[PDB]
């Protein structure tokens, strides 16, 4: 199988606009609550089928989350005058992620469950993104994630729900095993990147010829500092816009996969779907919607990962067209979905966008008085977007954390 | 067939302020081709598959034009003050079709009327195309008759050539070929505003007939028009006013022509509207590029509705059908804005296949906050298409205008 990507361009990244009140998320408030005061989270990976269909099982919403401890007590965070720095308990998460989960016969108001996996199961101390999987209607689950350090691979889990009118629990997910990692010819190994990303991936059965995918974040291969910023990946750029300086350090990638067959216990690397190559070093968490005839590919970026001579928002890009390997447009022209506001730039990430348009996002960071900022891990308000064609449009607000079924399973 | 909406959510992605659809500034010592007659409009001479043609070697251009009159006492003051911008407002009343030719595209040599005074039914004579039709020199020009009413016509001449020049001849006959009707377009009586202007005529490359694009408004007594889920689109919350907005009620109308003559003419329904948009989708024209349909008008800061903003300039919406539906490029419909710095420099912006993009320049800020009057071309531009999507590349000469291929005459 070979298909070229597609490229979002430099010229298409310069259409981007912060200021366009059909692609920006709604304020998040000062004041808005959090969901423990013991535990950080951040992603969030609702339940779903492979079909995309977000799921309660005999009535309960679940959702994953990577999760890590707070530390407001903890001498380490503390200064001489005993003040608790919690931006830096919050920046150092990222070692500490684990998986969770949570459950709700609403769809908000979470409830902790506790840690998907024992201590010890992941080959990584690490635990970072992927997508749980409801499998069957006997609660089988296949959770795909991403085990990170030493290494990056893209590995699976199978375990169980079980529920009753308490509560939910995920048992038995006790053997995890490792699927693919990434190749060094289509996407960026770690000896030619220790920053390589390689992570997050999201499987679906194609609505077209029925196998089964996944996409996941990669960097297009190639030692660092060596990609060429040629025409393809500057684009049709205005006058003016021809220096790119350092971007050649910018390599995201959209990467595809396929499995040997619909049980997804062996895989195949695919080449890659979208390219950024001198735009953004970060695709994160792709996944897509299907409508209307159109696969529409979503994926999240920030404002830092860009590279010199562009500007844009944190938030959701997407691209679409009409067939899986392309290829795809970009939406709203530049790829711009739904930005955070110019005036509250860090407030959301890693939002995940579910086929009823509702859009679920964490706090990140939320300006406050006096120049300062409050932290959030915990869900934002969820948001509807509407798709129209190659163009979306942000509609109504919901409240913090609300990720409703689409449909209910009921367990045999 | 149903309209493509241009909608009032689509109208808000607009961005004045992206690079790759703004038009370069016009500089303030810009050089003017007359001083004793404004240009404005310019139509080039092409066939009806679109291509832009000289003949003998000559390019050829027809504007719209009207006198200066800068020693004329109703334009000056007792201190000798010249008020050139009431002269240049004045035009519309005394607009007339010259032509011009020039061996280079630019540099350009005044030919005088195409028609005689008098031979116009209405004094006023306003846009349209003139078209080559054979290597014979025959030419059908096909324009706008204004006041009393609003007809699209035709006149039917010729081109002849020597070493030194061109001269178009015997342009003596107008036939009127279609009016605002009143069900599909808006009419006088239901407006006296109404906009019904500007044909551009070509052979569909799909079934080869002939039609024309033309502005039109939709119809309907003026002030009646709803504004409704369709028109609003899916806006944001916090845009759901609309103000006096359904008394902008432009459209894309479109005609199709009996047979490849050209002497009758149907009205179809409109193509795409922007009742609540904006009131003037004005010389609507056509590419026909890797497989799709590139729709252009132009359009005016100061004809959106309440609560929209967007620039003078180059609009567009594409699709791979004639009859639609089309998506509108750059996703907010903007193919090429004026810089806001100087939001009125240029006007009529005609995109040409070979993606050169030429205007008139208007108005122009200078030192102070004063402006100098144009009248007179604005430097060509180059745009590039890719899919639903354009962007501005290198600026050229004033008025440059190069022929795409080259008709001898028989």
């Amino acid at each position: 199988i070979n298909y070229e990507p597609t490229v979002w361009s430099r010229a298409d990244a310069l259409k981007v606009n912060e200021n366009d009140p059909t692609t920006t998320q709604p304020l998040v408030s000062a004041d808005f609550p959090v969901m423990s005061d013991t535990v950080f989270i951040w992603d969030t990976m609702p339940l779903r089928e492979l079909d995309g269909t977000v799921v309660s099982v005999n009535g309960w919403s679940v959702i994953l989350t990577l999760t890590a401890d707070r530390h407001p007590d903890d001498p380490q965070y503390l200064d001489a005058n005993g003040r608790y720095d919690i931006k830096r308990d919050w920046e150092d998460r990222h070692g500490r992620a684990r998986m969770c989960y949570w459950y709700s016969r609403t769809g908000k108001d979470w409830i902790f469950g506790g840690r998907v996996m024992a201590e010890g199961v992941s080959p990584t101390t690490r635990e970072w993104a992927g997508t749980p999987i409801l499998l069957n209607d006997k609660g089988d689950i296949d959770l795909y994630y991403t085990c990170v350090t030493p290494g990056a691979a893209i590995a699976k889990v199978r375990g169980r729900i079980v529920t009753s009118d308490q509560g939910v629990e995920l048992k038995d997910f006790t053997q995890v095993k490792k699927l693919f990692e990434a190749d060094g010819t289509y996407y960026q190994t770690e000896a030619q990147n220790s920053s390589w990303n390689f992570r997050d991936p999201s499987p679906f059965i194609d609505p077209n010829d029925g196998k089964l995918y996944m996409v996941f974040e990669g960097n297009v291969a190639g030692e660092r500092g060596s990609h060429t910023v040629g025409a393809a990946e500057l684009g049709p750029v205005p006058p003016g816009h021809e220096d790119v300086g350092g971007a050649r350090f910018q390599v995201g990638c959209i990467g595809l996969a396929v499995a040997k067959d619909l049980s997804g216990e062996e895989w195949e690397i695919l080449p890659p779907l979208v390219t950024a190559v001198g735009v953004n070093d970060q695709t994160e968490r792709p996944h897509y919607i299907f409508q209307d005839g159109k696969y529409y590919l979503f994926t999240i970026s920030h404002k830092f990962t860009y590279a010199e001579g562009l500007e844009g928002p944190d938030g959701v890009y997407g691209f679409v067209g009409e067939h899986l390997f392309g290829p795809y447009r970009p939406m709203n022209a530049s790829g711009l979905v739904l930005g955070n506001p110019p005036e509250q730039p860090f407030q959301t990430y890693s939002h995940c966008v579910m086929p009823n348009g509702l859009v679920t996002s964490f706090i990140d960071s939320v300006p406050t008085d006096g120049e300062d900022y409050r932290i959030g891990g915990t869900e934002a308000p969820t948001v509807r977007i509407v798709l129209k064609g190659d163009r979306s449009f942000v509609q109504e607000e919901y409240d913090y954390g609300y990720i409703p079924a689409m449909k209910d399973v009921q367990l045999s």
